[PDB]
């Protein structure tokens, strides 16, 4: 049996147990600021990610066991103009050596918009901009090896309000669940889908966040994570 | 700081740390069987509840702090005839000396269908039968001092399938959230509402389940809880 | 799998999830005051206990599995005259319906000084007074069904200083371990012994504290518990 | 608030969340084998270490808080000849970039036997061989910036038996406590001392194990870790 967990109720600057990639900083107020902010305003064509430093053991090929995990986080997206919000934020699992990919609507996760098993990405996206591959309206998606989501639901962005997310994986039913709640307006969202982690991901992964502002100057938003817990449990064989 | 927690991944017979009320038994397969089953079939006019034996400290009048809590459970409802399903199951918080009330659509929680502050009940209901006070269709509700829910959502009962529920209370936003997922069909439901526990409940409560089969012989279903975790945290002041 | 846990970093007055027995009160400073205090001084012939309200499932006769547990607590003993300190404090496990027994050197645990399997008591004692059955000097003991300890070590009472205790049970080796640390003086104590909980205790027990002041007016001390955590885990069968 | 934790009830081969240094391997039976073994006999002049991959945030200079932590582990030392046992095992905290130092009685921790504040090492040692700086007999020591322990106790090595260790740090009293229990013989050991982590260590550290076999062919032993849990909690400011 192997477990990993961590809790950040706020972030400290220069976090040596986080791998910050692209534009990501920790602010002095303790937020994980994924996309760049200049003179109080979001900057376009910005891409940031943040990963927990230690690899997570999510499945074992010797014993053929798969881990459960649950993560929670709070985030804020602030678009100066809501109709021109872009591009979004995602929580993801990826190979240990993962590096930022294309900015914009590919969210730093993929180098193109195709399906490809060699990506080894599972992600939950909070997608604020309609690209050619997206359904109509802002949405939450479960993504496996592609920016084109396996399943989506409608989600109305509440601008500059705190969103509380929980994402969990139940290995016995191969089910990934993702929920978002806005306590300020009592609005909530949920979806789940079958995802087989053993087929998709390597035995060890890194986990974290990615976000991207839009590729034109008028399509911008901030993406701040305020807090983050993670728990995984790789059980004994059964 | 005060915390309480417990986990049952299955139930043992004669559980001395559970207060079983009404018809409740533990089966040999380790399920908490809330309504009576005779010759493989559910019995009508059955009422059962089950509560954790220790009172939970959910708020402190000395320090004026309120607890957070999160509970998870799995349940199954099996109606021999789905169109004649009744009456439902609920998770609730109530005063320590709580006793079963009226059977049927009052779910063992209330002695009538009125709003009354002296009930001191907060509950999440999984309501399989439309009474005069209910909205159309089977539904999930948040209930405060009344069988008439403060807020509801549509919920399609998946007969004899395992439902995974999580209910949580965030004291800083006074928000109660309830989710239900069916991993078998990848279907999921969520709602949340403002509930002020300090106004509604006494400082110590008991927590648990209640269920009721219908009051006519043809309107019946089973109500089994398979597993239950509970966690509460009453923080230090300020 | 069944787990129970709780944490009190301090105690609130009228604690409804604790069974207070004998003289026990909660002070305004949030201490669990086991033996009586009058005009700033300890009172003789005083006996107090305190138990967590919910029974603990420590072993299951169906599956023949036994729980692990760990408990921690901080206590203070203040003897006005150290040479006349009596009688002591103990942490114990006992049947659910347990009631206080004889005061004095029997510590509220036993009705006599003999060995008897029908007691169903396992205890760790912090013994400040030499009775006929005791070794020389103040000591810590592991006690099974008798005030005459199965094993003891020397322990020097540090008067009015905070003692941090941890007691744990490892079921696979049948080993009970007890440690005491005084952080003020950097002094520490440990012992362990084989105890088979399945032979000694019923399936469900209550856990908590007992203490007794001496049976003459000049042989007195206070016994205050400042904080208490408990964790038990009854695993799935092998 | 920041917490880190992990649990290994056994080890898997090629553990990507452990930084293995020197001779360390994971066996097929799931042991962390710190010093080299050639066909079930220990090899001399062997040095191995193992660290959790993620840095631990043990204190924060912004908020002036210091973390508590607790770690537990099980180890086995098997000396073919007990009288010629060498050199030992240690649990330690060190700067993130820490590298193995001198083999033998310096245990892979230090490059010499002097006191030096630029080491930034806190360690608990299980020392099986008497060097010039050591007290008489095999012993457990608390070490701050030097192989010459700040405090020691006598410890009798029980050859090829499982030792259960717990080490904890209480920030409010600046107290480091270390215990060892042999459940097989019911023997146990404990010590504690004042250590101010803020003065000694950087804000982020790595934690783990080191071990060394002796520098002559007849002074050898194995050093296997069977299991390891770690928990740290860097609290919010008052
Ligand atoms: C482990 O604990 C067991 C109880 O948990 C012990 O068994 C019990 O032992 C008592 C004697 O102590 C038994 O009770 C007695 O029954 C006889 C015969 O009917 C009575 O003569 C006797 O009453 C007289 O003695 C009392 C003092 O002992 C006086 O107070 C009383 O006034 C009489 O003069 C006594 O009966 C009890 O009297 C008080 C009433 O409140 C009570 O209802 C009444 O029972 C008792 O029956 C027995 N219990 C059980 C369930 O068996 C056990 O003691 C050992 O075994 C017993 C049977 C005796 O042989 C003991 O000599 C022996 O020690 C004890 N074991 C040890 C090693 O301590
Ligand atoms: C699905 O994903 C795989 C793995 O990422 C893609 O194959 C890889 O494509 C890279 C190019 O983007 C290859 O590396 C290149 O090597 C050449 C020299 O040989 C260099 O000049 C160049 O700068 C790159 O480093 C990489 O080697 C290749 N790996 C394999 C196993 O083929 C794959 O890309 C698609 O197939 C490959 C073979 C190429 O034909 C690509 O053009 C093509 O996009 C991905 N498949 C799809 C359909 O996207
Ligand atoms: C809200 O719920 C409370 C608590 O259940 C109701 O108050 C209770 O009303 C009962 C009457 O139905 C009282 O019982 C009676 O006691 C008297 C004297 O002891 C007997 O003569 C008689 O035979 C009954 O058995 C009960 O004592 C009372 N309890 C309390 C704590 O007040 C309450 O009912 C409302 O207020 C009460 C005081 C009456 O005025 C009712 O008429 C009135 O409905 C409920 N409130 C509402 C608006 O429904
Ligand atoms: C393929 C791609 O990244 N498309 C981006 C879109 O995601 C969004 O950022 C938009 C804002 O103007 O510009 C497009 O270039
Ligand atoms: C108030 C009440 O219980 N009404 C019951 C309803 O809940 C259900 O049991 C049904 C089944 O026939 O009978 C109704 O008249
Ligand atoms: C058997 C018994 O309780 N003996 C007590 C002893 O514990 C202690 O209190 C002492 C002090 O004066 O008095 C004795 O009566
Ligand atoms: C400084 C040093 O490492 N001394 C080592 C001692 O630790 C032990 O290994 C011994 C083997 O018999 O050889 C000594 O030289
Ligand atoms: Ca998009
Ligand atoms: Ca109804
Ligand atoms: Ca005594
Ligand atoms: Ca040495
Ligand atoms: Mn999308
Ligand atoms: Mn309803
Ligand atoms: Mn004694
Ligand atoms: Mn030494």
């Amino acid at each position: 049996k192997e477990t990993t967990s961590f809790v950040f109720t706020r972030f400290s600057p220069d976090p040596q147990n986080l791998l910050l990639q692209g534009d990501t900083v920790v602010t002095s107020s303790g937020h994980l600021q994924l996309t760049q902010v200049k003179d109080g305003e979001p900057v376009y064509s910005s891409l940031g990610r943040a990963l927990y430093y230690a690899p997570i053991h999510i499945w074992d090929s010797n014993t053929d066991t798969v881990a459960n995990f649950v993560t929670s986080f709070s985030f804020v997206i602030d678009a100066p103009n809501k109709a021109k919000a872009a591009d979004g934020l995602a929580f993801f699992l990826a190979p240990v050596d993962t590096e930022p990919q294309k900015p914009g609507g590919l969210l730093g996760l993929f180098h193109d918009d195709r399906h490809n098993k060699s990506n080894h990405i599972v992600a939950v996206e909070f997608d604020t901009f309609k690209n050619s591959w997206d359904p109509e309206g802002t949405h939450i998606g479960i993504n496996v090896n592609s920016i084109v989501s396996r399943k989506t639901i409608s989600w109305d962005l509440e601008n500059d309000e705190v969103a509380n997310v929980v994402i969990s994986y139940q290995a016995s039913t191969k089910t990934l669940t993702a929920s978002l709640v806005y306590p300020s307006s009592s609005t909530s969202y949920i979806l789940n889908d079958v995802v087989d982690l053993k087929q998709i991901l390597p035995e060890y992964v890194r986990v974290g966040f990615t976000a991207a502002s839009g590729l034109s100057k008028d399509h911008v938003e901030t993406h701040d994570v305020l807090a983050w817990t993670f728990d995984s449990d790789l059980p004994d064989p059964s």
